[PDB]
């Protein structure tokens, strides 16, 4: 290709060993990288690599270039998936990002649900599941801090959801795909994903009905994500098909308070779903409110 060389970010492609596919449409693969830190040139790390497939158009190339450049602009934060390097010279375009070992937050939560109540005899910690209330609040706090950072860089996510938050080996939350092209003028609202998700159920009403996105549209989505956290990966608006969702949103319907969820947290959810965007909290306010809950842990 004739892509310009950016020495700040270029990484030698022969220091990558490509491995297992992580997603395909182009594709993302898991890889081992050697010397991502130039101070440790022989040290291995595990990364995710985005690339085009042989079919790709000039438009697909421009889209991946745009995604690479937006990640350079937005800069680094602990609670987002960060750009690590690019391979633009002498070979196919690769964009290399952090790889979160524990997968996405929806699956992380669902896999850590306590078992059913009559499966096995009681034991020393049978009343404890893996996930405690302060760790659930911390997950929410970390996503709010990531979104506050992205907002400060003028980034509207437009699909914020537990499936788009990834979990590291140390249980750090990292927002995924914040610079991904989302084709907002051609959304199939009835679309169900391969894993059963109906992404329309995370859209703020002004985005769904009026095609308007602001940072306060992402606050609505954050409220849905808070509900996913405190249902340990539940699916929003259970038992409501998309046709009925349209009708219920026009009537002001909101999800019920989940079980085992304190009123402080359902309170925050309902603030995030206030009809008027200006009457929803900001991400700065959400960070502060969740910080106070964390500091009140015994
Ligand atoms: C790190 C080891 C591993 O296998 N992790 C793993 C296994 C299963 C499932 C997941 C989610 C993960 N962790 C991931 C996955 C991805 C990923 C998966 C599919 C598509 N994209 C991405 N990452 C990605 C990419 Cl490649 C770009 O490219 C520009 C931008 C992104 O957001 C900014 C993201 Cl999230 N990524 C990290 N960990």
């Amino acid at each position: 290709l004739d892509l310009p060389l950016d020495p700040l970010w270029e990484f030698p492609r022969d220091r990558l060993v490509l491995g297992k596919p992580l997603g395909e449409g182009g594709q993302v693969v898991r890889a081992e990288a050697f010397g991502m830190d130039p101070a440790r040139p022989d040290q291995a790390s595990t990364v995710a690599v985005k690339m085009l497939k042989d079919n790709a158009s000039d438009k697909d190339l421009a889209d991946l270039v745009s995604e690479m450049e937006v990640m350079k602009l937005i800069g680094r934060h602990k609670n987002i998936i960060n750009l690590l390097g690019v391979c633009t010279q002498e070979g196919p375009l690769y964009v290399i990002v952090e790889c979160a070992a524990k997968g996405n937050l929806r699956e992380f939560l669902r896999a850590r649900r306590p078992p059913g109540p009559d499966l096995s005899p009681d034991g020393p910690r049978s009343s404890e599941g893996p996930l405690s209330f302060p760790v659930l609040v911390s997950c929410a706090y970390q996503v709010a801090r990531g979104m506050q950072y992205l907002e400060s860089r003028k980034c509207i996510h437009r699909d914020l959801a537990a499936r788009n938050v990834l979990v590291t080996e140390d249980n750090v939350m990292k927002i995924a795909d914040f610079g991904l092209a989302r084709g907002v003028h051609h959304i199939d609202y009835y679309k169900k994903t391969s894993n059963g998700r109906l992404p329309v159920k995370w859209m703020a009403p002004e985005a769904l009905f009026d095609e308007v996105y602001t940072h306060q549209s992402d606050v609505w989505s954050f409220g849905i994500l808070l509900w996913e956290i405190f249902t340990l990966g539940g699916s929003p608006y259970p038992g409501i098909p998309v046709e009925e969702l349209f009708s219920l949103l026009r009537e002001g319907h909101r999800m019920d308070r989940p079980p085992h969820c304190p009123p402080e947290l359902y309170g925050l959810m309902r603030e995030c779903w206030h009809a008027a965007p200006s009457q929803r909290p900001t991400f700065k306010q959400l960070v502060e409110a969740l910080d106070k809950v964390l500091l009140a842990v015994s």
